[PDB]
């Protein structure tokens, strides 16, 4: 009764060579819930925005995805609205008034019906965030949107789920999330327990540390997976609504010129914007898991791999390049910790970045770990 929640990126199909990942590559049987990412909202009319219509509609992306239920009827297939690239201002604008919320809600209902989705995942990043076009009133009005969506889903009578991807930093919770009221309306809270460190922070560090490290101070003191999930509990979310995100990617850095200190917390060349882009994801500061293992794990690799003894995450470096990530050892540790805490399950961003080709060894090695641990686990009653 635990969840294994798999986000699927619709843009992964454009990655070159062995990076190409489409609907047919999803290992459906390893997941209990799979989420097509992303749709957005229109700026002007507050309706569902289809972001890649040639792929999503003309080549039948949405329906290929949802029709996977024919062979796997026990799996739920939903869609996510929002995500980083969509920005936050259109969402803050959409929730500002009852009328614009109801237009969005109606559009959502039409969309889910048309493409046979099982529900909606809310991925607005983030209500109340000033750097993302948000403002103070988002907190109340995001809750209203959620209540109104739930009521609309009830009226449709198809048992649709409504979930949300959420941050774990306290200031973001204070700015955007009425925790007890949201957790009551949502079927699951997908906690983004990753991107907790990165180039924007100005130092090198792993991005999903499980526990506090000695160098964690001020806004970072509690910014780790364990304390962050504890924060969601403390703010009123039941343990059996919390799903813990696991990143299948690493955050990378370019170290400062002449820096020979590779320890956690070491200074970086912030203006570089992150580590050099990798060949398949082509994004500064970001490496898919398979881009990491093909570089770090080869027999003749010149990369040095280390282990964060407190955060329980690997990191690796070579030259000016430094990457923190999750590997089978760190994922296993997190799976055991999820069961120890009694949380609802595990989530991954994102299934298209697992070693799905088996370039490094076992195909789909990371999602197999989530599936192995969660499928044998019984979620206990709320604590
Ligand atoms: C959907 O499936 C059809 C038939 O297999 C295929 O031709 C098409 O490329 C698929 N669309 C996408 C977006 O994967
Ligand atoms: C890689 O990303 C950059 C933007 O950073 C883009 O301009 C460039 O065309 C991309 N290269 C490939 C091979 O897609």
């Amino acid at each position: 009764r635990a969840r294994v929640v798999c986000y699927f990126s619709n843009w992964a199909v454009y990655r070159p060579g062995v990076g190409r990942y489409g609907i047919e590559d999803i290992p459906v049987d390893m997941c209990t819930h799979i989420i097509y990412s992303f749709i957005g909202v229109t700026e002007d009319t507050q309706q569902v925005l289809i972001i890649d219509p040639e792929l999503d509609v003309d080549k039948n992306g949405f329906k290929n995805f949802t029709s996977l239920r024919s062979k796997h009827p026990g799996v739920k297939f939903t869609v996510a609205v929002g995500g980083w690239a969509e920005g936050g201002s259109k969402y803050s604008k959409m929730v500002a008034a009852k009328s614009t919320r109801m237009a969005f809600v109606r559009s959502v209902v039409d969309f889910l019906n048309k493409y046979n989705f099982d529900g909606l995942d809310l991925d607005w990043q983030y209500p109340g965030a000033a750097d993302r076009g948000g403002s103070f009133s988002d907190k109340d009005k995001f809750l209203y949107l959620v209540q109104e969506l739930r009521r609309a889903f009830i009226r449709e009578g198809k048992g649709w789920e409504l979930t949300a991807a959420v941050p774990l930093a306290n200031f973001r919770l204070m700015e955007g999330y009425h925790v007890p009221e949201l957790c009551q309306e949502l079927d699951a809270i997908h906690v983004m327990s990753y991107d907790l460190r990165g180039n924007w922070a100005g130092f090198a560090d792993v991005h999903s540390p499980l526990y506090k490290r000695p160098h964690d101070q001020w806004a970072y003191e509690k910014l780790n997976v364990n304390d962050g999930l504890q924060l969601w509990e403390d703010k009123g979310c039941p343990t059996n609504k919390l799903v813990v995100g696991i990143p299948f990617y690493g955050r990378s850095f370019t170290l400062s010129s002449g820096n020979n200190n590779y320890n956690l917390g070491t200074y970086i060349n912030k203006e570089a914007g992150g580590g050099d882009p990798a060949p398949y994801t082509n994004a500064t500061g970001f490496w898919a898991y398979y881009e990491i293992c093909t570089e770090v794990d080869t027999a003749d690799s010149k990369w040095t791999k280390k282990w964060d003894e407190h955060g329980k995450c690997p990191y690796a470096y070579k030259g000016t390049q430094w990457v923190g990530y999750e590997d089978p050892r760190s994922v296993e540790i997190k799976m055991n910790w999820i069961k120890e805490k009694g949380y609802l399950g595990a989530m991954t961003w994102a299934i298209d970045m697992d070693d799905f080709q088996g370039l490094c060894g076992e195909k789909n090695i990371l999602i197999k770990l989530l599936h192995k641990h969660m499928s044998a686990y019984t979620v206990p009653p709320p604590r």
